[PDB]
């Protein structure tokens, strides 16, 4: 009985559900993320190799066996689980594939695991170019003694790689499994970026410490919609893992403390047991940018949708965030969007009738401080309570008001308050 | 060097990206229109067999060999051309993997091209059940005096059908081979359908000429959007093969000619040397479905998409339906939207002005005849020219005015017009 067949072109009609550049760079990220690999950073950047413009991505996860990579380089293959309250977002087994090659034809990639190292092909170019009818997926293995096992199907596969990918010689290619600092860990090279004319889709000049679009669905846009460093800021409700973008550390936050005049609500739907979470404030940076953010297993799906208020006309509800992680809601579009249920329809409109209540509550609690004519979208506000991760063990802790301006790196130690100031006490409860 | 693998738990995955199951139903639908089939025929049907509640799509189109067959099993292969001014709208190599597998968990399907006979099986639960990490397609091929070739790979294939598909026996399979009524043609029988508690996802009960859904994105629903019956009547903006859906023809229409005070106008993008025909007018049917219809090489992407003062309130160009072939835009999300491009916002602006000037100057010929606060949205209209589909040679033609109720069967023979009584005739330009 014949095995279903897998045609090069299928690499890239499935990356075709990524129609936003940035969902394929969340794939990424989501895959260090996830508590299988538990990497604590990821370093994304652009680099040049063998003259062709090169998106790296690196981090100091568990890296993969031999066989693993095989398995990351095919469809479907996923089994992830929750480890100790982290739990995956990945489950359909595609990410990688369809994110890969949505930002470019070819992509290689570096692996340790510690007891071993692989480097694996998967590129669209190559494939052209000795016409194979079937998608195949050269694979070298090493040991950590830089030896190949495996030389079986290691000989042929590292033929190709040397010839099919930007690196000529053997050591050009091991030097990519030195980058990968520690022990443990991976690294992705993609080049033969997606380009319009000459240059790229994405804008790497503008600015040298992120990746720019040069809108969607559409008001202004959001700094998220085009700002790749916008948008990892506020890619994972609570972070865990650190995101390093072009060498500078991106400040992402606990999204659900970084609003002002903060009230917490519960939501109690009825086509479910359970209560949800909710939190509404207003925005500290700028007003324009408001509505609800919501979440799945930690993970941004939606962000600044409009409700109640908010749809009726932009004079009302300005400002105004909610934030609410919504797990019995079913992601779709690679985890950009809802599926349009029933269930949607109602936490929408539940959202809408709980942010009305909000905002007409803070206009009544302003006309007790505030002049009446004054509205509360204007007051400056800052965030009610400052919340820093610290750098060595990734835990996020309270900040005493008032403090502005923090050091690029911050630790437990240098924390003001003598009851968290070392790397082992548990954090806080945010209440 | 390792062929990339492809685990059974991706046909769920690559099933998610259909949200709304119609646009499951069109990627069949789509199969049988294309040219390389060439179908003049499609049914759609509701039956059960073994106590399964079954959807089959029988057409009378060319059929396959064996081994074309195994490729639409497969992913990615996909080679089709026009032939004679008839685009096809597959590209991908995904359609029918995609769709049957959300419409199912099990599909099979039986093909003759005259020369042969084959069955094929693509079916989750056989997976499950096996324990199979690889997807594998049972194929089994007939001559034209019923008996097996390949004999090698058709001893285990009919093995596995016959204890695992709907099928207990040889010629309850060939059974379904004879349901193909002439020499050329195929079948698709989908069971194990999405149920929510018990019951199925679609509503069979509710009329029994149609499938239903028991609303989208947002007015009221149209229709299209929860009838099966409605939605294949807009699908191609000119169709050729019809649509018999539970035994009743399908009253597909000359999309482009079925509205009132139709204005032919074009649009002069600049960012491309084409001009684009554009047609708007009146609603005839339901005053409260309207906006723009947008087309991409003959088929339905986006219907009713309100532009220009349609937008800023629900009481201007109330009724205006505009009409647009963009095959300068790209289809996305399984052909029911468009990629969100500048392109897309400069057609979008440039649709409302014009669908402004139409609305505008309507309202002034009205005021020459009719009193000058009735609303044009309110006066009774019918189509400027009513066309019907010859069943015999499927050309289009034109019917003189005041004919409301043709019978369900027409032909070339029963036109008024004796220029065009004949299916010799080349059809009429629609100027
Ligand atoms: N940086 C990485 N380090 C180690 N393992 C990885 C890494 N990225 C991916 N993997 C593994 O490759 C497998 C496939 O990744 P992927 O294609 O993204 O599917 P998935 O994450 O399991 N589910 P999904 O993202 O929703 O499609 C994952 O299950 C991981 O086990
Ligand atoms: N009813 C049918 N009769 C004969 N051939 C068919 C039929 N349906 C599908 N095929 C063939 O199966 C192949 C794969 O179909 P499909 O998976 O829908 O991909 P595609 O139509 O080529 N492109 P796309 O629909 O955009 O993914 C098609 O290319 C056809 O050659
Ligand atoms: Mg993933
Ligand atoms: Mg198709
Ligand atoms: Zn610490
Ligand atoms: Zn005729």
């Amino acid at each position: 009985i014949r095995l279903s067949a897998l045609c090069p072109k299928f690499l890239h009609t499935n990356s075709t559900s990524h129609t936003w550049p940035f969902s394929a760079v969340a794939e990424l990220i989501d895959n260090a993320y996830d508590p299988d690999v538990n990497a604590k950073q990821i370093w994304i950047d652009k680099t040049v190799i063998n003259d062709h413009i090169c998106l790296t991505f690196t981090d100091n996860g568990n890296g993969m066996t031999s066989d693993k990579l095989h398995k990351m380089l095919s469809f479907g293959f996923s089994d992830k689980v929750t480890m100790n309250g982290h739990v995956p977002v990945g489950l359909y087994g595609n990410g990688f594939k369809s994110g890969s090659m949505r930002l470019g034809k070819d992509a290689i990639v570096f692996t340790k695991n510690g007891e071993s190292m692989s480097v694996g092909l998967l590129s669209q170019t190559y494939l052209e170019v000795i016409k194979a009818e079937h998608v195949v997926v050269p694979i070298v293995a090493f040991n950590k003694h830089r030896q190949m096992i495996n030389l079986a199907e290691s000989k042929a596969s590292l033929a190709a790689i040397l010839e099919h990918s930007l690196f000529s010689t053997e050591q050009k290619l091991l030097a990519e499994l030195d980058a990968i600092i520690g022990k443990k860990g991976t690294r992705i090279i993609i080049w033969n970026l997606r380009s319009y004319k000459n240059a790229t889709e994405f804008d790497f000049e503008k600015d040298k410490y992120d990746i720019r679009i040069p809108k969607k669905q559409e008001q202004i846009a959001p700094e998220s919609d085009y700002s790749l460093r916008a948008y990892c800021s506020i890619l994972y409700l609570k972070p865990r893992m650190q995101i390093i973008l072009r060498g500078q550390k991106v400040k992402t936050q606990l999204v659900s403390k970084s609003l002002a005049y903060i009230e917490r609500d519960v939501y109690r739907p009825k086509f479910l047991s359970k209560t949800v979470r909710i939190t509404f404030g207003f925005n500290c940076r700028n007003k324009d940018h408001y509505g609800i953010m919501m979440y799945h297993r930690n993970r941004l799906i939606k962000a600044y949708e409009k409700v109640g208020c908010q749809l009726r006309a932009n004079n009302m509800g300005v400002g105004v965030v909610g934030i609410i992680e919504c797990n019995f809601l079913k992601p779709t579009h690679n985890k950009q969007d809802f599926d349009y249920t029933n269930e949607y329809r109602l936490t929408i409109t539940a959202l809408g009738e709980k942010l009305n209540d909000y905002w007409n509550e803070m206009k009544v609690k302003k006309n007790t401080e505030y002049p009446l004519n004054l509205p509360v979208e204007d007051i400056q506000k800052r965030p009610d309570q400052t919340w820093v991760q610290c750098d060595a063990c990734l835990k996020w802790r309270k900040l005493p008001d008032g403090m502005d301006q923090l050091p690029e790196k911050w630790y437990c130690s240098n924390n003001p308050d003598p009851q968290f100031r070392n790397c082992e006490v548990p954090e806080e409860p945010e209440d």
